[PDB]
C-alpha cells in the first residue's frame, strides 16, 4: 500500500488519494516573512492536566501514543480554534540525518523531526465524524532539532524496544504529554490536511515557534524502528515525512510579532 520508499512514497499518493493534490494540503514551507500577525487571535489553551495515555502503537508508518478520548482528559482550545479539540494520539515524523525529518519547514529549513499532537473537534461526536468535517482537527506540530536530551520524551524512548516492527503495541499508561511542549506557545496557523493518506482536508494546523531539542541517543532509537512486520525483510523506519506542499489561496497567520 502507502508508504515512503521510491515506489509507494508521497510522489504516487494521488493516484489513490485523489485529494493530494487538493488546494489546503499538508505540510507547507512557512516563510516567516510572509506570514502575518493576527491580533484577533485568541490565547492558546493547551490543558492536558488529565490525560490519560493507552497505548504505544507501531502503524508501519511512524509510532503513536493513543489516548482515552471519551472525556475531555486533554483538550486544545483557543487561537484559531472555536469549541474544544480532544487529543486522541500523538506521532512523530523524522529523518535519516539530523538535516532532515520535519514535514513543515521554516524558512525552507528542516528539523530532525516533527511531533504533531491530533486533537477532535468534540462538536461532531466522534474523530470519524470529526474527519468529514473542514474543522474536524487541530494538528499542534512541535520541531525536535538534535541538542540536549528532552526528559519528558525519554519514557517514549524507552518504550520503543517492544514496539519495533509493524503491528506490534505496549501499554503506555500515565504518560503526561505536557512534557513535550517548548517553553513558548507562540505559534503559527494556516488550514490544511493530514500530511498522510487519506490526506483528507480536515485541519487547523497549529505550529509552535520555538522547537524542542532531543538528545542523539533519542532520535537514534526513533531510528532503529521497523517499517516491515516481523519476519518480513527489515526496513529501517527512517524518512517519513511528506515534502512542503504549494500554499495555493492559503495565508500563514502568527499569534506573535
Ligand atoms: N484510536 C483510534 O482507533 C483512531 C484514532 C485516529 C488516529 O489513530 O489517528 N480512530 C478512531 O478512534 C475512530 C473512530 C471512528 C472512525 C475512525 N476512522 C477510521 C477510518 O476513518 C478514516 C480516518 O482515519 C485516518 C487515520 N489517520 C489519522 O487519524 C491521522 C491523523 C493525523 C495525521 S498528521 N501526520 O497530519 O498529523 C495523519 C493521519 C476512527 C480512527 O481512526
Ligand atoms: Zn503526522
Amino acid at each position: 500500500h502507502w508508504g515512503y520508499g521510491k515506489h509507494n512514497g508521497p510522489e504516487h499518493w494521488h493516484k489513490d488519494f485523489p485529494i493530494a493534490k487538493g488546494e489546503r494540503q499538508s505540510p507547507v514551507d512557512i516563510d516567516t516573512h510572509t506570514a502575518k500577525y493576527d491580533p484577533s487571535l485568541k490565547p492558546l489553551s493547551v490543558s492536558y492536566d488529565q490525560a490519560t495515555s493507552l497505548r504505544i502503537l507501531n502503524n508501519g508508518h511512524a509510532f503513536n501514543v493513543e489516548f482515552d478520548d471519551s472525556q475531555d482528559k486533554a483538550v486544545l482550545k483557543g487561537g484559531p480554534l472555536d469549541g474544544t479539540y480532544r487529543l486522541i494520539q500523538f506521532h512523530f515524523h523524522w529523518g535519516s540525518l539530523d538535516g532532515q525529518g520535519s514535514e513543515h519547514t521554516v524558512d525552507k529549513k528542516k528539523y530532525a523531526a516533527e511531533l504533531h499532537l491530533v486533537h477532535w473537534n468534540t462538536k461532531y461526536g466522534d474523530f470519524g465524524k470529526a474527519v468529514q468535517q473542514p474543522d474536524g482537527l487541530a494538528v499542534l506540530g512541535i520541531f525536535l532539532k538534535v541538542g540536549s536530551a528532552k526528559p519528558g520524551l525519554q519514557k517514549v524512548v524507552d518504550v520503543l524496544d517492544s514496539i519495533k516492527t509493524k503491528g506490534k503495541s505496549a501499554d503506555f499508561t500515565n504518560f503526561d504529554p505536557r512534557g513535550l511542549l517548548p517553553e513558548s506557545l507562540d505559534y503559527w496557523t494556516y488550514p490544511g490536511s493530514l500530511t498522510t493518506p487519506p490526506l483528507l482536508e480536515c485541519v487547523t494546523w497549529i505550529v509552535l515557534k520555538e522547537p524542542i531539542s532531543v538528545s542523539s541517543e533519542q532520535v537514534l532509537k526513533f531510528r532503529k524502528l521497523n517499517f516491515n512486520g516481523e519476519g518480513e525483510p527489515e526496513e529501517l523506519m527512517v524518512d517519513n515525512w511528506r515534502p512542503a506542499q504549494p500554499l495555493k489561496n492559503r495565508q500563514i497567520k502568527a499569534s506573535f510579532k
